């Protein structure tokens, strides 16, 4: 909920501040200036009887002369009762009339309140001379009360040969350089129609300003974006190619986008704004370019990049050659693996993911004559743009340059010495600036403290179970700092559960160390946990709580009458199971986990972990019934592959991985052989067909393809090892920035460096401990 | 302490936040960057043991090119191997080169590590690129070399192996002579001393070699002796002369008292200075000459009132741009862009009205200030009675400096205070409440503006005790304690929930003080419960943790020593609630006490050489001091009627008798170094506290002094308004144990009297506090001193100590 930018981290909205240029009235006495919300001067004056203060007046301002009008606003104050107040400092002109705030604060900048004569002529003599930012009548001055829908805004707006509709009413939308909507709609005026000769660039209609507002149409150009071309023509699937003869496809695009980029260059026009929206593919390859925005007409002056899309911003200052040569830089290289997003942060970020690609096309097997081309063209790349310097403090994310293969264990021993240095690193960056909490998380989970999730030590029992699992500086007081603030603030949490909830570090209290502490917590505290109703799922609900309430009885240490009711709330809850499935989860995409409502955690699959887990220790036949339901109605969400594949289907985009995915339920599948018949063993080879693809955007176990890999390489039967891990070790060396001798991984939609068990540092190290030891330690099993 | 400057209140080194143009060079491939203190980045290669305690390079820099130096060595020593940290922002390049950062920190912008194998490698190509820069001189630190360029961690460089007034970064501000005829002297250094209109030092002492030598020639001047380059150090000389601050004449010449000076006319005496200053003002206003300087401690007036202006240093030589006053004085600075023309009618006007009722201090605070010590001048000579034909030519004669100078528009968020305009006397009982009735708003106003922007604490204090969270004096529960005995007599918000966290983290913090005593420790804070309206927590937090305190209390004074505690335990057995076996403990802890008291009294207090304002750094007084002793000897005589105990009383008075002078005026006044107090805390009022009421044991030898303190704390004006340093307890100690009824002599001077030091903020009359640039609700000096003071008169015996 709390979206904000920092250079790292994300941190909640209480980091920025008003460093800006001060707005300032100088009135007599009889009025107060005191502020009470940090945006006007709030005045309610001395020797009055103030009336109810019903139907107000308004007055409004723009951004050319305001020193001036507010001068001559306050010395009308001298005659006559009014609630002066004018708003604080510049910033919040620019946010309150400017991208993206509603239309009912828009304009206001000074403030009048109506009791009088309703009419003064002095302010309508010292005014006039200023008109502009108009809200949507009693006077004059100020004062506000045809030639022929996919985005909305106060500013203008786009609406559907059929044209389309750019529009943009006068004096708004103001950035940080004072420019306008209306200064750029005249810079397509002249950018467009400086070059009409080309047929991948439509034709400029200004109609007429109706009313007085600045319109520009241009036809529906025909062509779909890159990035859906790329999904549905990369060779995801191992046999999807029409034998080769696809990077020679990337040819057309890497020959056809170069041989366009020179010849609006003698043209005296740079387009500055190249992302992946606006190169739009027709049929028969043919490209099309749009949206010219912001198009500067000069070369020997030197702008640094504004507004752009996430990817591909400069760095630091260039001549705006430069800014429309990185941008062929950066989508030529888009289209050999999908890996761009992290580069606003790592700077020069495509060498890694190109070094790799050649491993990945002779792995996959393609002819060494057509490779020798595109690794030429992207050569001549390095040509146009040069070296720039990285400063703004995101300079310490560096990717690697030298990549080598594993042909040993000693290649895991380094692994995890090189993974656990970088949780160290990161929380040196962390403690030093905030407070709050206490180690940094992806943004989503910027405020919970509690269970297996985005947390605070979660995190360092993932840390400690790993550093057991290596063999050979300050874990101990930091350790004894979170047990007692754990244990501190266990009370006034009001959510119960496994992962989010109350329990869970009662788990992790057992689990950690502390023996003893963790079962009087346990004798005070569960009961009150576990009575009041709330909800059944294993992220946040019963079956979470009264799971490892089973582990504690199975474990050895508790009493005789809590080992009584505890297994009689379970047979409660699993004859209250009966026939009726749709009370725990439901039989749009997202990556918060809130909102998602299906998979091993947050859906049927964690129920069936419960079931699997009480037929050991009871052995009687109900909770054999209850386990295939809990299977079977899973798989109800599942739809066959285009090559013989089950994935989870959610909206458009299609769902691999551990948590809302085929793997979760394929992991469940390979744990219990024994009780499961042959009707659902034989379901192995066609998950294994499914997770086995060679790239999946997301590095978490939670999202990605670590979850991919633990699902296969854990059970087996069978002791081997070795090839368990160096798959998933080999194709995790694409999504790894380098901070000093360590790696972190940035988090789902990387910006940042997080440490969490739902896509960061804590994920991997649960991952790559669950292929050797065969449990997955983060799932209650006894 | 902790000082630190805000509009409106003071604060700690909390609030100052950060501004600047920031820095920051690349790295190539093999590095990292760590924020280690808030004011130095640092880069290091990815893993190698250097070295310990062997070497390092320190690298300085100018303001004008910072940042090309930085770009300079960044790429010269990234090849090779030199791992290297600097500073982070430009504000901290002002304060580590500056004015009043010390020698230790001084001259340091880049650090740099090379290893011991390299050190003649790694500065041998990265100085070649240096060669055009320089920087400032070698301050804790070594020279090396040309260009800039010249401890721990974590060889080829051994070859190149009259009197002083002020000190500071800059220089100093020396006095010597000739190689004679007197000469005051500046002094500079390269390239140091800079604001955030960043101008150096040998720019402002080079911007007066043309002012003082357009001048040259007047008598009323200084004239240049020496000026030129010993070395860059730049020195110019300026002659001597003989005379007095003004500040100093000021009170030199009042009258104080109604009997200090004979002949009548002073207001004739001050004709010659505010007639000498005005045409002196337009005499070298013609000839390109602006001093944009001018306060009380520049003016050095002669013998027979001459006026001598000195230390032109902040000379500007055209007016055809509006520029901002950019060093102040304390008290006078312009506001908000005017000329340089006039920055001499926000000037040379306030200092002639320091001549009239010398009180211009906040006028740093609130906007204008000479209405009040103009408006109330005329009154008191008229009270006084010299002349009234001088009133109005000098009234006049104001005007017309009045006249000259430009109004300017107030704009700054320190407009809310205005001056006050209109002044009421009072006769009836209304006048006396309405001042009650609107002062208590001075107290709501201040709270507000305090808490919702700074939350480290609970009320503004004086900045003297900060983090003195505890007790009678700079605290937070006397505060609250102090405003409800002052509301009880007024008759007719919501303080509850205030006072219940007040009562809250009073006794929740208790366990982490190290202190103990009666005004700042930890027993204060038990019997303002006692006092403040809990009977039972009182009696609780008494026996539990008052054994303990009584146990581990050191000093045997009554501000933060023994004494203190045990009176308050005779206060406790006198009302004698729960005691019995404890207060028979009590009992024969005071036999003990006063038996070891009675053999030699020098060595529990000391029977004062020292100026200054401190709480800690006193020795004599009522409260600081042994007649606090003396107010416990004097209650324990009353309650059990026991003979022994007179004895202390003759001693105590005895022995605090010895250390005052006998003055012209036959004035027995305090000593403290060269200050003379007639004040509660520290000095003759706290006998005249004393001695009085006391008259019922005590027959002849103690009545006799009475009369003396009597006529010499009858004061005209002093500057302070508050208990335990300032005018308020002058009007107590008075009249305080009158036994014949007087309430409108205790309650009309003070309260005529406290007019002349109030602000307005809005429909407020708040008070300021010690050295004014602040408004303080403190006991000291604040809203509390003025809340016990008024109330004191009126209950008739005293609300600071407790009675028995
Ligand atoms: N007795 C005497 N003292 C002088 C004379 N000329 C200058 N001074 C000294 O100069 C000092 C001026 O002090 P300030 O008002 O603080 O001015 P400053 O020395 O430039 O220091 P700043 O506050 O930074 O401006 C006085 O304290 C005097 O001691 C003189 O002719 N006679």
């Amino acid at each position: 909920n709390f979206n904000l930018e920092h250079p790292f981290f994300f941190t909640n909205n209480d980091y920025s501040t008003d460093t800006s240029i001060k707005y300032q009235a100088s009135l007599p006495f009889n009025w107060h200036e005191v502020m009470n919300n940090d945006e006007w001067v709030y005045q309610y004056p001395i020797g009055k009887f103030v009336e109810r203060q019903g139907w107000k007046i308004h007055i409004s301002s723009e951004y050319n002369s305001s020193h001036e009008l507010l001068q001559d606003v306050a010395k009308i104050c001298h005659e006559m009762r009014i609630p002066f107040k004018h708003l604080s400092t510049e910033d919040k002109f620019i946010m309150r009339n400017g991208k993206l705030v509603s239309r009912g604060f828009s304009g206001k900048f000074i403030t009048c309140y109506p009791e009088l004569e309703s009419v003064l002529q002095r302010l309508e003599s010292a005014l006039k001379q200023y008109n502009g930012p108009y809200i949507l009548r009693w006077d004059e001055a100020p004062i506000y009360l045809f030639p022929f829908a996919i985005r909305f805004s106060n500013s203008g707006g786009i609406y559907n040969k059929k044209i389309i509709l750019k529009e943009a009413r006068p004096y708004t939308g103001l950035g940080f350089d004072g420019t306008y909507s209306s200064e750029k709609l005249a810079s397509e005026c002249k950018a467009l129609k400086i070059l009409n000769e080309w047929s991948e660039a439509p034709k400029i209609y200004w109609h007429g300003k109706i009313w007085e507002h600045t319109f520009l149409g241009i036809e529906h150009m025909k062509g779909v974006p890159l990035n859906r071309w790329v999904t549905n023509n990369f060779p995801l699937y191992e046999v999807v190619d029409k034998t080769k003869d696809y990077l020679l496809r990337v040819s057309k695009i890497v020959e056809k986008l170069i041989d366009l980029t020179n010849k609006f260059h003698s043209e005296n026009v740079y387009h500055q704004d190249l992302h992946l929206g606006n190169i739009l593919v027709k049929d028969e390859d043919e490209i099309s370019i749009i949206d010219w925005e912001q198009a500067v007409f000069s070369n020997d002056e030197k702008v640094v990049h504004k507004v752009a899309a996430p990817g591909f911003r400069a760095w630091r200052e260039t001549l705006p050659s430069e800014i429309d040569w990185y941008g062929i830089r950066q989508i030529a290289h888009y289209l050999y693996m999908p890996l761009v997003t992290t580069s606003d942060l790592t700077y020069n970020y495509v060498s890694q993911t190109r070094i790799e690609g050649k491993k990945l096309f002779e792995s996959l097997g393609y002819t060494r004559e057509h490779i020798d081309y595109v690794e030429s063209l992207l050569s001549y790349l390095d040509s146009k743009c040069p070296q720039i310097e990285n400063i703004s403090r995101k300079k310490v994310l560096k990717p690697m340059h030298e990549i080598r293969t594993i042909e040993s264990e000693q290649d895991i021993q380094d692994f995890i010495i090189k993974l656990l240095r970088g949780f160290t690193l990161t929380y040196g960056q962390w403690r030093k600036e905030f407070q709050s909490r206490f180690f940094p998380v992806h943004y989503y989970g910027l405020n919970f403290n509690q269970g297996i999730a985005f947390s605070d030590l979660a995190i360092l029992w993932s840390y400690q179970q790993l550093a057991k699992k290596v063999k050979n500086d300050d874990y101990y007081e930091i350790r004894t700092q979170v047990i007692n603030e754990a244990v501190n603030n266990f009370k006034k949490s009001s959510l119960s559960g496994l992962f989010d909830g109350k329990i869970g570090t009662i788990w992790l209290i057992y689990e950690f160390g502390e023996i003893d502490r963790a079962v009087e917590l346990f004798t005070t505290h569960f009961i009150e946990i576990f009575e009041n109703s709330q909800n059944k799922n294993l992220y946040s609900g019963q079956a979470g709580i009264l799971l490892v309430g089973l582990y504690f009885l199975s474990k050895g240490e508790i009493d005789n009458k809590l080992g009584e009711e505890i297994l009689i709330r379970l047979r409660e809850y699993t004859l209250n199971y009966i026939e009726n499935p749709e009370t725990f989860c439901k039989v749009v995409q997202s990556n918060d986990p809130y909102e998602n409502f299906g998979g091993l955690l947050y859906g049927h699959a964690g129920v069936a972990w419960l079931f699997g887990e009480a037929y050991k220790l009871t052995g009687e036949s109900i909770y054999k019934n209850g386990l295939e339901l809990a299977v079977d109605k899973e798989l109800v969400a599942y739809k066959v592959d285009s090559n013989n594949s089950l994935q989870y289907s959610q909206g458009h985009r299609l769902l691999p991985y551990l948590a809302t995915g085929s793997a979760g339920l394929l992991l469940l599948i390979n744990r219990n052989k024994e009780i499961l018949s042959s009707k659902y063993l034989k379901y192995l080879t066609s998950l294994e067909r499914a997770t086995d693809v060679v790239f999946c955007v997301l590095p978490g176990l939670f999202n990605g393809f670590c979850g991919l890999e633990v699902a296969n390489n854990i059970y087996s039967d069978i002791d081997d090892n070795f090839s368990g891990q160096k798959k998933l070790i080999e194709q995790l060396y694409r999504y790894l920035c380098v901070i000093e001798e360590g790696f972190v991984i940035a988090g789902d939609n990387g910006l940042k460096i997080t440490t969490d068990i739902a896509s960061g540092f804590a994920g991997v190290a649960i991952g790559l401990v669950s292929i050797m030891d065969n449990k997955l330690t983060i799932l209650p099993q006894i």
